[PDB]
């Protein structure tokens, strides 16, 4: 049957936890009326362009090549940058792996798509029927009203999935903090549109026709600047560097030819980091064989945050002027931390009323999208026995 998707970015497990969930009546409802694992485990590195293609192949970034936010190709000296430059949009960062809703499109299914990043692009030749192309941070109000013309578009046959992505909570967990009351008031928004969702499902004649799954791309954790800012440019300088990708937990290097060496030895006393070469990153992440890893990867400690110097930090824009806010909370670490975590729920015919399940990885959730969507999966790396006892 029909399909809506809603992926809330930033959403970290614990924010429905049981104490949470007795003031979250939208998400509450949800709850007992339908399926909710005890938490998401995201993959390596817990970035969202990365985890967002892992959620929509069912593979990890090492084959799908999505591996990072910022990217570097050497072969055509193209970038990657978290797909704000022109270049974001070559088929080159995303023809990795075919995502459900190329599938989708080539199995004549039609398919709409709400701000989701990567609608916008050409995948493998192919576009979805409908694209809202992101370009700002969509607002509550953009999000109530794409959830309701979404529906409008399954109702009427127009869509037979649709899928909606939302920023906010993100926004606010890294503006204010994970804990703070700025990122519970955008929850506490997302959660009063879910209710008032579930209404009109309903009162649209949808309830027994439609399926809504919802996920995140990954948790939040503290970070604290400056105390714990790593300002690489005192270690080595940029001269030696042909390339750098990033800031923040994961960190991209490519040395110039003759300096490899000596970068890793430099970077390897640094204490509250880890610096691998390629062949060394820990297989468990399954990332190592992605094209585009680059020669050494920095992997800050929970709560560090690399950088080039502290004047370079991604400060926010607070006030009129220059942007000076200090941001408070961010992601990107080691998946399994856990408040990396995220979160999965699903409601509708196809899914078990008031049931919790086992966490999950987000490699799983493929295999449950294919399947109530009736196409058959591509060959991933979900694991159908951690998955399948949640549906009906
Ligand atoms: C915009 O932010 C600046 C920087 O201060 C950061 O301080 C943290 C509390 C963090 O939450 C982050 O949001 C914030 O941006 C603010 O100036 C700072 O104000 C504090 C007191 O609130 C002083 O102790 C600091 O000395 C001062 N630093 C600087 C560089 O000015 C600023 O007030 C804020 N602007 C607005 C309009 O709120
Ligand atoms: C997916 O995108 C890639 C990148 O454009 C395509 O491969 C490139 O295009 C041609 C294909 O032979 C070559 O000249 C380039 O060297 C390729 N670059 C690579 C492979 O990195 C690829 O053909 C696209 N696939 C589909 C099905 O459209
Ligand atoms: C994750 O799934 C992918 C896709 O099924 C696996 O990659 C395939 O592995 C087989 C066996 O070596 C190859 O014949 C295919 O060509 C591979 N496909 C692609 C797209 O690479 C991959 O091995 C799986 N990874 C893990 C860790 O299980
Ligand atoms: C990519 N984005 C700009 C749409 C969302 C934020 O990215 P991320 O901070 O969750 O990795
Ligand atoms: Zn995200
Ligand atoms: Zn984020």
């Amino acid at each position: 049957r029909k399909l809506l998707v809603l992926l809330l970015d930033g959403f970290r497990s614990d924010y429905i936890s049981e104490d949470a969930l007795a003031s979250l009546p939208g998400f509450r409802e949800i709850v007992n009326r339908g399926v909710k694992v005890d938490y998401l485990t995201p993959d390596f590195p817990s970035l969202s362009y990365p985890n967002y293609y892992t959620l929509m192949t069912g593979r990890h970034c090492e084959v799908h090549q999505m591996i990072g936010n910022y990217m570097w190709d050497p072969r055509t000296n193209k970038s990657f940058d978290i797909g704000v430059n022109r270049d974001s949009l070559m088929p080159l960062w995303w023809n990795g792996s075919e995502p459900l809703w190329i599938t989708l499109m080539k199995a004549r299914r039609k398919v709409y798509m709400y701000y989701w990043p990567g609608c916008e692009v050409e995948i493998l030749g192919v576009r979805p029927t409908y694209c809202l192309e992101y370009k700002t941070v969509p607002t509550d109000i953009n999000f109530a009203n794409a959830v309701s013309d979404a529906l409008d578009s399954l109702k009427s046959g127009r869509a037979d999935l649709a899928a909606i992505y939302h920023e906010r909570i993100d926004v606010e967990g890294h503006h204010y903090g994970p804990s703070s009351p700025q990122r519970k008031d955008a929850l506490r928004a997302v959660d009063t549109v879910l209710k008032y969702m579930i209404q009109w499902i309903q009162d649209r004649g949808l309830q027994q026709d439609l399926n809504v799954i919802l996920f995140s791309d990954h948790g939040m954790t503290d970070i604290f600047w400056m105390d714990k800012v790593i300002e690489l440019s005192n270690y080595i300088s940029l001269d030696d560097l042909q390339q750098v990708k990033d800031r923040g937990p994961v960190v991209s290097l490519w040395p110039v030819p003759g300096k490899h060496s000596e970068i890793y030895h430099k970077l390897r006393t640094v204490e509250h980091m880890t610096v691998y070469e390629k062949e060394s990153i820990p297989n468990r992440f399954y990332y190592k064989k992605g094209k585009f890893v680059s020669p050494l990867t920095l992997v800050a400690d929970e709560g560090w945050f690399i950088a080039e110097s502290r004047e370079m930090l991604p400060f926010w824009m607070n006030s009129t002027g220059k942007r000076e806010g200090w941001q408070r909370g961010w992601h990107g670490y080691d998946n399994e931390l856990m408040d990396m975590r995220g979160i999965f729920l699903a409601i509708g015919p196809d899914f078990k009323s008031n049931f919790r399940a086992a966490p999950i990885r987000s490699v799983d959730v493929y295999n449950i999208m294919a399947h109530v969507a009736g196409i058959t999966p591509l060959p991933n790396n979900g694991s159908w026995s951690r998955v399948v006892s949640m549906l009906k």
